[PDB]
DNA sequence: GCGCTGAGGAGGTTTCTCTGTAAAGCGCA
DNA sequence: GCGCTTTACAGAGAAACCTCCTCAGCGCGC
């Protein structure tokens, strides 16, 4: 769908994805990956339809079932891949890797002596302002909720029928993106912050629960896979909680 | 024959997802 | 000292992430 379906497409890249150069005995496996449950089969298959090109596999890790889409081909890299992410930059500092990716393969190195040494800052790139503000963000941020959102429902207590009803997303070294992502979607809940550097959102209220509903609805594309599905179900028991249906227009078609 | 390729395959570590627990603010009594 | 509702904090482990190898086969020219 869409030209910021590909914005899309990076947000949830950005998210679950990763690029990766690496030593092939003399030579070197340029990659870009997506890695995700067997939940997303169907959505891996609607990647591959909407880049084209893509390499699709199994795994059983061994009870845990996985499917990857893996683009290797150094041609359709620097044809269809690198553009993409050049006309919809990644926000996070999971840039710094497209950057060197970028740059190695521009530059023709084949040989791991030849490759910079390279460690990923955790310094950010972008302000909150500078997130905000650019056009694609949006879009996204479908695709970066299509990876790292979660849309659950829970007992506030084991003895009581009291439902929560919470949407939470996360990012290591992501201050900024999620205090960015806390800004632009109204969220006023403290971000936590973790031994390991991971920045925390969470919201629960009637409001904040109104207001991601109402950002999916008003969105320029919308989620594609087990995302989706966990999205509706969670509609689904909003319903049936008092508090939120008797305060919010839920439902529609999505 | 030779330099180099990527599909197909798989070993290794950890960031997110998902679901809370404990504590409390609001308002009414 | 109580319904209802929200939030600061945080743990487990599945679902992400990261890394390397083998081997047909390609596209040249000795
Ligand atoms: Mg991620
Ligand atoms: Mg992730
Ligand atoms: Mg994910």
């Amino acid at each position: 769908g869409s030209d910021l379906t590909y914005a899309y497409l990076v947000g949830l890249f950005e998210g679950d994805g990763y690029f990766s150069i690496t030593k092939k005995g003399k030579y070197l496996t340029y990659e870009l990956g997506i890695e995700l449950s067997i939940k997303d089969v169907q959505l891996i298959y609607k990647i591959k339809k909407i880049l084209g090109i893509g390499i699709v596999s199994f795994r059983k890790r061994n009870e845990i079932e996985m499917v990857a889409l893996r683009i290797r081909d150094k041609n359709h890299l620097k044809s269809f891949i690198l553009p993409i992410f050049e006309k919809y930059p990644m926000f996070s500092n999971k840039q710094y890797d497209y950057l060197r990716f970028r740059n190695a393969l521009l530059s023709g190195i084949i040989s791991l002596e030849d490759l910079p040494d390279y460690t990923r800052s955790d310094e950010p790139l972008n302000s909150i302002e500078s997130i905000i503000n650019t056009s694609y963000f949006s879009a996204w941020l479908v695709g970066f909720i299509e990876a790292e959102g979660c849309f659950s429902v829970y007992k506030l207590n084991k003895d009581d029928d009291y439902l929560i009803a919470s949407f939470d997303i996360a990012q290591r070294d992501g201050d900024i993106l999620i205090s960015a992502i806390r800004k632009y979607l109204s969220f006023t809940t403290k971000v936590y912050l973790d031994k390991t550097n991971c920045s925390k959102l969470k919201v629960t209220s009637v409001r904040s629960v109104e207001n991601i509903i109402k950002f999916l609805q008003n969105a320029p594309v919308k989620l594609l896979g087990n995302k989706k599905l966990q999205y509706l179900l969670w509609l689904k028991q909003l319903r049936k909680i008092s508090r939120y249906s008797e305060k919010i227009k839920i439902p529609s078609n999505y």
